[PDB]
């Protein structure tokens, strides 16, 4: 009867269909089947994004591609709980408080402002974004943004306050694309590619120290009157407490280890996953310094995201073994030697930073991430330039809200039109496809 | 400064003291320092339980027994995601509100006696234990027992009142020893030993049938004054809406395919965790019929549990690769060969049944299910005896309350005295080593 209910059976017809149809050596058929299939469902999200993760493996297992444990260890996979600790750190400091203070300390800096305040209230969204999350930090700078833009109340004076909106719910999501924790893509990046800390922010860093100036400097130039204005810093001002000095030296020194991984870890006797241990030692010094519990932990960690991970990795390995990524490979063959590297990482951004204003940021990055890959790998290049890239285009969703919960959550303030969102996003796409493809070539030899 | 932050540091120096001055292999030291240094933190809780489970492999990992990824995999064990599936197929009941028609339905049945009242009061809190939990069912029934007793309201009456309250409290601890699903002591045997759904409820179901009766017996034989009373059957009655029918459908079939596993699972090509799969398309049915959403699912999921389960089964293995399950069996050689196999089950129940009064019931399986089970199998003995013996009398808490959340929920109900529920207990406890030992004894040939 539902709308989704229907495109989960239409969905199961065109598996039926693809199966029994495609004209190809039996585990490919599977593959492909199963890759259309999967596409489908985490696309139109008939079911939730999770649950079609879930499905992965029982699918996998029941069609003899893995054994039923087999299939499940990709859940455990090592940036999972990277990532784990990632959500552990940011509810101690969410939890302390110490989001609010970094807000405070550093908008109480402009002295009363609209012009400094609104450029240091980007500044903020961005650089809390880095550790937090995208919906977490954009929930929680919406109250901070409307505190400001009340001074300059006129709504009939929209364009002061919309520039400021619409300002942090891309900052939100820019600011994700700095590091390995921050949003679900870059995790997918580097799982698949085997990535470490410190390797995604060598990539992602650069490109959001670009993005945040080439993103306000859009917003800017469109209809901002907001030169003008004052301050009304109303409300109980912060201060330092019970060890947000203690949640700040933990962060610090977890950040810390996770930056000087590389020579820390080959002078410890080279540890495996070493990244993924400090996100460990980061939940067990946050514990023993008391400084958050766990049932805080559990409602911020973001489970379903740790386990959809899973189901894109288990989605990889289910390409490679039923040999549909070298399949593909074969097929793309002619296509991509008569394109350029250029063409098709043109191709690529393009793609995709327009398919994430549709879909769900990681969902995409989870069905694309394996097929570019694992495809890659069947041509013998490097997957990681592919992977990086799609982590970062799939984080740029700028247009409808829907895309993002950022953009959902400026957008539910009652104010900002469908149509002015549509058009920034639409040129800031454009100025993304050019910055990624840009950058991307750069980061070739 | 804090209690627990000594524990701790005293822990530290204790395995510091360990490792430096045991006189054997070096991986033994290893082993049996880590085993105590865990030990402490999981009967102390000087740490949560969780944490403590998350610094298994992290400890693991950096004392070389295993590479980060090996020790990681334990938390993707089928297991936990057959229980992840419990967290959804009860998540969805809750929400649904299958738990109240069936407290309704059954409660209702009783036309307006509290003799007929409170006997169906355990009958339910019993049966919905089953599939539930047991800290979820008794916050759950507290309400429906408190309006039940307002009708004998003279709490100078206290003994019809308490006898109602501390009846519930038990009757969800001895609910949970009827399936895998249920809680946690169940699942870290089912995983250890490698049991079916079909065959924790082969021992567990005839043992909770037993016991029910048996701890009503003997609450009854203390001080109860109940054969008198009447209903006040006040609050809006109920009825099955929309797929309330489906919830319990998807439960039937879901429940039907775990009992018949076996013939089910061989007649389909034998795939490897069926019941794990069974638990997954649980999570799958539920979903695509819409009877619940994933945020309820991520709410529902006790994720510390989940955790925890994998943090003990890497302990296993921990025991298992140092060659302390091997160590631990010649040290206890002589002694369990003086000893009778009564004698040795006798001395295991009686320690469990009085160890989980002063500690959480999950916590002291994950501790006790390894060492017992590993150094049984190094005996060249089936790890599953002790094993389900201990899972289930660790689910024997009924002297003071903070031994299970049941106890510590009936228990707020500012009423219910120390003393009272401390001699009640006293006595289940032995009843039960008794028949605990009586079944173990039967359970051989
Ligand atoms: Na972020
Ligand atoms: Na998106
Ligand atoms: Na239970
Ligand atoms: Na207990």
């Amino acid at each position: 009867l539902h709308r989704n209910s229907l495109i989960v059976l239409a969905d199961v017809a065109l598996f039926l269909a693809l199966y029994h149809f495609l004209p190809f050596e039996h585990n490919v058929v599977l593959g492909i089947s199963m890759l259309a299939f999967i596409a489908v469902l985490w696309l139109t999200e008939a079911l939730h994004v999770t649950v079609t993760a879930i499905l992965v493996p029982v699918m996998a297992v029941f069609f003899g591609i893995f054994e039923t444990q087999a299939a499940l260890n990709n859940f455990a996979n090592s940036i999972i709980f990277l990532f784990l600790g990632g959500f552990a750190l940011a509810a101690a400091m969410h939890h302390q408080g110490l989001d609010k203070v970094i807000a405070d300390k550093v908008l109480a800096m402009a002295q009363g402002k609209m012009s400094v305040a609104v450029f240091m209230l980007f500044g903020v969204t961005a650089l809390l974004s880095m550790w937090i999350s995208n919906t977490a930090t954009a929930a929680m700078m919406l109250p901070l943004v409307l505190g400001v833009l009340s001074k300059v109340d006129a709504d009939k004076q929209r364009s002061t306050y919309v520039f400021v909106l619409l300002g942090v719910a891309y900052s939100a999501s820019i600011g994700g694309i700095a590091t390995l924790v921050g949003t679900g893509p870059n995790a997918i990046a580097a799982a698949e590619v085997g990535l470490s800390f410190t390797d995604w922010m060598k990539f992602g860093l650069p490109t959001a120290m670009m993005m945040l100036p080439m993103a306000i400097a859009i917003l800017y130039f469109l209809l901002k009157p907001t030169l003008n204005g004052m301050f009304e810093l109303d409300r109980a001002p912060v201060n330092w407490d019970k060890g947000k000095v203690v949640t700040l030296g933990i962060f610090g020194l977890t950040v810390f280890l996770w930056i000087f991984s590389s020579p820390i870890n080959a002078a410890l006797g080279g540890f495996k996953s070493f990244d993924t241990l400090v996100a460990l030692g980061a939940i067990l010094m946050l514990s023993f310094a008391r400084v958050v519990h766990w049932k805080e932990i559990q409602k911020t960690a973001d489970w379903g995201i740790l386990l959809l991970f899973g189901g894109g990795l288990c989605l990889s390995n289910v390409l490679k073994q039923t040999g549909t990524s070298v399949f593909l490979a074969n097929a793309l063959s002619d296509m991509v030697s008569h394109m350029g590297i250029f063409v098709v990482i043109l191709v690529v951004a393009t793609f995709v930073v327009f398919l994430t204003e549709f879909t769900s940021n990681v969902a995409t990055t989870t069905l694309l991430i394996p097929v570019f890959a694992t495809v890659a790998e069947a041509f013998g290049m490097s997957p990681v330039l592919l992977s990086v890239l799609i982590a970062v285009a799939a984080s740029c969703a700028f247009m409808l809200p829907v895309a993002t919960p950022p953009n959902a959550i400026v957008f539910a303030s009652g104010h900002i039109k469908q149509s002015e969102m549509m058009r920034v996003g639409l040129y800031l796409n454009i100025a993304c496809i050019g910055l990624l493809t840009a950058i991307a070539m750069l980061f070739w030899q």
